[PDB]
């Protein structure tokens, strides 16, 4: 997605 980390996104 938008913000977050990297598996998340």
């Amino acid at each position: 997605x938008p913000y977050x980390p990297k598996d998340l996104x």
